[PDB]
């Protein structure tokens, strides 16, 4: 063979990749989250999981064929959980996707059920794997994800509010005449209809806007500042009507928790966690909080300091996720 | 205003943009292309072009989005070229795409007609712009974008084999067990079913794989190489079978080219360019060979030495174009 | 000749480049810059200039040998100024440096001689460029630089302390386990002993840690952390006890800043910048406060809120340095 | 405390990196490795160790207060080798460099005596790593570093011809106005004057240059290749005679082989490895050969049609290391 002519094997060896990512669904989120991810360098393997096989392959030969440009030496695909065995990180972003004028609580039991079986044959393969929830209830399905797997908390992540935060940055970037990565501000709760603008950490190098006007995010407010939060709830709706669906923006932010897991970085993001025992939270909810992100999934979460109106909005987004998860049915 | 409150206005500039890119044509090619350049930070401003208002505007909000975790700080998109002055590069990826079991080839005509209309438009907005054609059949409407623009043979590039030679290194490279990167090898002539591959200048490490197998891509080679070129020439028409188009491995191949351009890199890449003089071609003939591709656009050709197979396959690939072209009214 | 065998030559090469950065200053600062900037891909081609013939041409071709590895295709170097042509950025690193137990105030009669060569040399070649200033008293050379360019202020900017916050900030994240990305504190002033901590701006995630301990910054805190802003003032110092010199921070401190300037992030940074009717400061003293900087460089100044106590520590450092300035000849 | 009134801990972590690098000495060499390998985003851990206290505190300071800018989130250093356990990767540039004038030869009593320290003490903590060998002359001290650690072949590399290689590439592209991307050259055997060029491997786009020129690196050569070769072989000696050292091309070469390992690539590197077998070698000969360089080391050698002159300069380059080696006392 031409191969033994021009190369000599010298070492036999089990290959087993170190930092492997798996990437469950190839719709128009999934392949945004996979393309962001290799050309962000994250992983030495690549997985794809799918139930429509001719998609799957189409989907990873396009992305194979690419590789000469990429450094992301092996790409697989497969409807068997098999492919996804010693992943770090398992991304889920399959399931039912909202219609315009439907919310993403109305996927609850669809997505539930789907997740009834991806979700036992994902963790079976890979016992190092952090699990990122994008599907949508995010929160809701964070926390079924969670009682699922038998997961501790800190390994199940949801995509949550990382995307709605980068959304009231640009707004507020494009307001302000700064970049984004300058503009500070967070949105809290869960991501859809009862998200909460923190409105008192809202800055630019360390200024508070609230503190440069008082009535900032109030109708009251002769800037209107609320039509920012309300863009950024319409955001996914908006974009629906025109494209049909979103992808580009979840795709980095999903890449963007990815890079601090696989690289280990303890950077902050608002993503869906276990919120018991903060802000008079007394049950299993999961919604977004500013949380510590590694290679262990959430280690640590900041404690906001929010003012009493913030809490009983966060408290209010906290009862409605609380509400769909008692109809939940494991 | 917050913002007069919060920020000391120095300098009221708009300012003009200094490394601009455009793409014209929002579909799964062009949305590829627009994703990988700014995954590669290549542009300080991307425009998008298209006819179907709303789709535009969701991709371009859909990016826009995304802003947080990206280093191009303006995006913008209009049906109105107005939108694209100033480029330094404009991407056509524009019209009808090659369908399941059709050749690129049958779609000539009406991309021909689509052309008399965008590339006028692109010329008025940017008349020092270097033109980079993606829509097929490639090599016949980069001759198209030429003769329409009246620009210099050099600023007018298809992006030809790139990509056949990106699909031929990938295929080369899961064969020997070496990342494509190590794996040379060049697929010349039509970016089509009369592709070339020059199996005389396929190497790794400087080692001509025809001089371990003489007969290597031949019917007589023993190992049946020439079922790579085979690869590479139905790769489109299987990935369009199983997902209904290509666009990944091109979005690549295209941010690639924007890369030598825009970085001025002079990278030789198997690209589309006016032929005539070379290996006995008369006409106006565009085709792959390999070109030094920067900031002009295409400077200089590498002359390849052919193999009297590899000429004659590369002539046929000639005519083939020219039959098709020699009948084009525009 | 072989070339004209391989390459067939289509365009007169009449070359200028379009991102061009010179580093003037070859000693470990000028080096650090001029790999931190290579190893970023801002620019396509570096220029190098010094006064010791030797050591410019080593570093020049030490460069060169790694041009494999980077995507800046042309790297050249002279202790003529006629090499720095169409620069869109100047860093200026040249000039004498502090000795253990000096004050970067004691360079200023060195450095302000040198930059009346420096400066007019390098308006002469690069009318277009924005001036970095790095060289050391970095406020008052930034003024300098000002006055002997003929360049409006926007286009004059001192590195100032971008590198005292990015100190700060990693400190800060050390004590907190949270990486400094995500730790946020401004040090503004002078880039020097009199530099202020900007106590009420330090967060995380939108959280006051003034609001948590009212003591923060005070003689009064039990965890000391004025110490912080100790260890700031002190690492110049520290460092050169130790290593005989610092290069690598501030060399990822000027590429931070180039990348603002060369991609037009509009990102905010704390550098040296006329403070002149702020704080009620009524001398054309420069110093480093929050601003918004581009492809014009600084657009925009951030009005900090400070406390009293803060803002009279501003005041003070800026009598500090008219102190040094007012007595200035050149 | 502060850290607990803003964060609520949820776990103690492993703490345990997963891509930890480390350099062992703080040399010009083992510092430009430091900062190339931290602007690559390689290692999620950095260790530094040398025997100088002072100078090792203020290099690892130095890198630590550029945090902000990377991506790299534990920087450590000692003269103790537990800062060192669980690397993946260990590169040790430790030991006595060339004066001007001197032969890398030269520097092996000295540098093999430091090693019998070194090997043992970076084995004990990190005994399933990969070691790469900077330290002059490199090619015995692979050797060296193999027999003193009882690794297996594949887990012991040393820098070898991959600095060679990219000199001659970029002197083939500076010769032919092309990219050294696209210059296509071999430089085999000992990592210093012994070195050979593969002059029937030159090409650009697989057009062998010595198709076009016959007499191509031999004396009869009208445009005199073998010059290319002899620069090659000089250019350390006159970047030493020019600067003091080299230190910016070797670093971004050790980059370069830590990537292939890191993120198991798999690409071809020319590098020190056991020849044995080859080209009529018996002897446990350690010099550059084509490898393929991945996650396990080197686990392939590709075997390159040398022409009998090429055969007979890269056995007299075995013979004259192979001298050396054979006595050495460890
Ligand atoms: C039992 C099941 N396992 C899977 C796995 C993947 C998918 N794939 C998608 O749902 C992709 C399309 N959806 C969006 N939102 O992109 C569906 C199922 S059903
Ligand atoms: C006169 C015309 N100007 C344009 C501009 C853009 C588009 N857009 C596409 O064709 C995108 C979809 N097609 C592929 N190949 O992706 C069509 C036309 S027709
Ligand atoms: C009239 C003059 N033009 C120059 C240009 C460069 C330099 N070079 C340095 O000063 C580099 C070393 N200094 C530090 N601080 O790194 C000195 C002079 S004097
Ligand atoms: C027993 C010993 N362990 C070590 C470890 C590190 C170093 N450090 C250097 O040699 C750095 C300076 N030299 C070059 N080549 O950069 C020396 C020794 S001696
Ligand atoms: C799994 O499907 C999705 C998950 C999240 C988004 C993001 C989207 C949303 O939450 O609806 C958004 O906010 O843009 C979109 C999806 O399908 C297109
Ligand atoms: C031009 O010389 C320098 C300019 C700035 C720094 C940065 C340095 C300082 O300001 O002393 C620091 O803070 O690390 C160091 C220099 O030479 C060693």
């Amino acid at each position: 063979a031409l191969k033994d002519q021009l190369i000599v094997n010298l070492l036999k060896e089990e290959q087993v990749p170190q930092n492997k990512i798996t990437v469950v669904g190839v719709g128009a989120v999934g392949m945004a989250c996979a393309i962001s991810i290799l050309m962000k360098d994250l992983a030495d393997e690549l997985a794809l999981v799918d139930v429509i096989e001719d998609k799957l392959k189409g989907e990873m030969m396009d992305l194979q064929h690419g590789s000469l440009f990429l450094k992301t030496p092996k790409i697989v695909s497969s409807k068997d959980y098999s492919v996804t065995a010693n992943s770090k990180l398992v991304i889920i972003t399959a399931g039912a996707r909202q219609q315009e004028g439907e919310s993403r609580l109305n996927l609850v039991q669809r997505n539930v059920n789907i997740f009834k079986f991806i979700i036992p044959n994902v963790v079976k393969y890979s016992p190092q794997c952090k699990l990122l929830i994008v599907s949508n209830p995010v929160d809701i399905l964070t926390y079924v994800a969670w009682k699922i797997s038998g997961f501790p908390k800190n390994r199940v992540i949801g995509s949550g509010c990382n995307l709605d935060s980068a959304r009231f940055r640009y707004l507020m970037g494009e307001r302000l005449g700064v970049h984004p990565l300058s503009c500070h501000g967070w949105v809290l709760g869960e991501h859809g209809d009862s998200s909460v603008p923190v409105w008192s950490g809202v800055n630019v190098a360390g200024v508070s806007l609230k503190s440069l006007n008082p009535q900032l995010g109030t109708d009251a407010d002769k800037e209107q500042w609320k039509d920012v939060h309300k863009q950024v709830v319409d955001s996914a709706y908006e974009v629906i009507k025109l494209k049909g669906y979103t992808s580009w923006a979840i795709g980095l932010s999903v890449a963007d928790l990815a890079e601090s897991i696989m690289k280990n970085l303890r950077r902050v993001h608002p993503i869906s966690t276990m919120i018991k025992g903060l802000y008079g939270i007394k049950e299993d909810v999961f919604l977004s909080v500013p949380c510590i992100l590694g290679q262990n999934g959430i280690s640590d979460v900041v404690k906001v300091t929010l003012t009493p109106d913030e809490e009983a909005r966060l408290k209010k987004s906290a009862d409605t996720l609380w509400g769909i998860q008692k109809e939940l049915q494991f």
